[PDB]
């Protein structure tokens, strides 16, 4: 029991890791098209007057 | 000048507040499939043995 | 077995869920910082000519 | 007056750039301790039975 235990206890944790680890870059990949959407906008406003 | 420093000021300023929220509610977004996804994840890891 | 299986998975799951509200709300809250920071900043910057 | 328009409109590009990466950087910090966090309290689940 306390070999399954501490299995599945270390399961969760590697799991949790993975997921922080894709959730981390998937922020940071947003990040880059928010600043890309930023960048268009400000230029479309700035050209038009 | 001043008329206009003003005004390109709060130009400035709701630029950014707009962006504030558009990306606010992005990362809401991001979030919940990320849930989804951690799910899926968890689910189809417990399905194998 | 299975129902040590079963129960450390819904572990899991319940921590992997409390940890993302957690960190939603964190979220959130360094957002409304940041935007704080951006008004303090643009308002420092009109002020000075 | 065009002067002005350019330059104030290339300021808040500017600001809106350094915002960005300081936003971007406190992020990164705060996923830093949300994984911490995530261990911290998975060790004191796993000492608990």
């Amino acid at each position: 029991a306390e070999a399954q235990r501490s299995q599945l206890t270390s399961e969760c944790e590697k799991l949790m890791r993975f997921l922080d680890q894709e959730e981390r870059a998937a922020f940071s990949r947003l990040e880059d098209e928010e600043m890309r959407l930023e960048k268009r906008l400000l230029d479309n406003i700035a050209a038009l007057e």
